[PDB]
C-alpha cells in the first residue's frame, strides 16, 4: 500500500555542465558510482558494475544502450535521450511506450569527457518521484577524490550513505 521516498531535490541544487559537448560525451561509460532515493546498499548481493554507451544519432538525440550482467546473461536496455531545454539536459523519447512514466529528465552535472562524469536523473513513474545520480568512469576505477566528490554531491541532495553504492567491477558483458 505504502512507499516512502526521500524527495527529489529542487533542480536549482543540480548544476549543469557548462558548455556541454554532445559529440565528446559519446561512447562507453562505466557506472562506478550510483546513488538515488530508490538505490539501497545491499551487502547480501552487492550491486555489479554495468555500462552505458551513448551514441549520437544524426538528429542529435542519443541512442543510449545499457548493458548489465544478470542471471548469467548480458541484458541490454535502450533508451533515447532527446535534447531538452539547454545543452547537457535531456528528456526521454517515446515516453508513451513506458507504462506509468509521465516525466523523465536527464541533466549532465559535470564531466571532463575522457575520464569521468556525474549525471542527474529525475523521473515520475506511477506518480512517485525518483531521482538518482550516476558517477561515470571511462575506466572501471576512479580516484578516491572523484568518488568522495560524488559522495558529497549525493549527500547535498538529501541522500544518506546507505543510498550511495559503488558497483563492483566485473568483466562479463561490459568489456
Ligand atoms: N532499469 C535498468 O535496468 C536501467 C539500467 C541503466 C540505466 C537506467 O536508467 C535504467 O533504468
Ligand atoms: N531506478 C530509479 O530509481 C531511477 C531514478 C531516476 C531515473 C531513472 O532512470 C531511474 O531508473
Ligand atoms: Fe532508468
Amino acid at each position: 500500500s505504502t512507499s516512502d521516498l526521500i524527495p527529489a531535490p529542487p533542480l536549482s541544487k543540480v548544476p549543469l555542465q557548462q558548455n556541454f559537448q554532445d559529440n565528446q560525451f559519446q561512447g562507453k561509460w562505466y557506472v562506478v558510482g550510483l546513488a538515488g532515493n530508490a538505490i539501497l546498499r545491499e551487502d547480501k548481493d552487492p550491486q555489479k558494475m554495468y555500462a552505458t554507451i551513448y551514441e549520437l544519432k544524426e538528429d542529435k538525440s542519443y541512442n543510449v544502450t545499457s548493458v548489465l550482467f544478470r542471471k548469467k546473461k548480458c541484458d541490454y536496455w535502450i533508451r533515447t535521450f532527446v535534447p531538452g531545454s539547454q545543452p547537457g539536459e535531456f528528456t526521454l523519447g517515446n515516453i508513451k511506450s513506458y507504462p506509468g512514466l509521465t516525466s523523465y529528465l536527464v541533466r549532465v552535472v559535470s564531466t571532463n569527457y575522457n575520464q569521468h562524469a556525474m549525471v542527474f536523473f529525475k523521473k515520475v513513474s506511477q506518480n512517485r518521484e525518483y531521482f538518482k545520480i550516476t558517477l561515470y568512469g571511462r575506466t572501471k576505477e576512479l580516484t578516491s577524490e572523484l568518488k568522495e566528490n560524488f559522495i558529497r554531491f549525493s549527500k547535498s541532495l538529501g541522500l544518506p550513505e546507505n543510498h550511495i553504492v559503488f558497483p563492483v567491477p566485473i568483466d562479463q558483458c561490459i568489456d
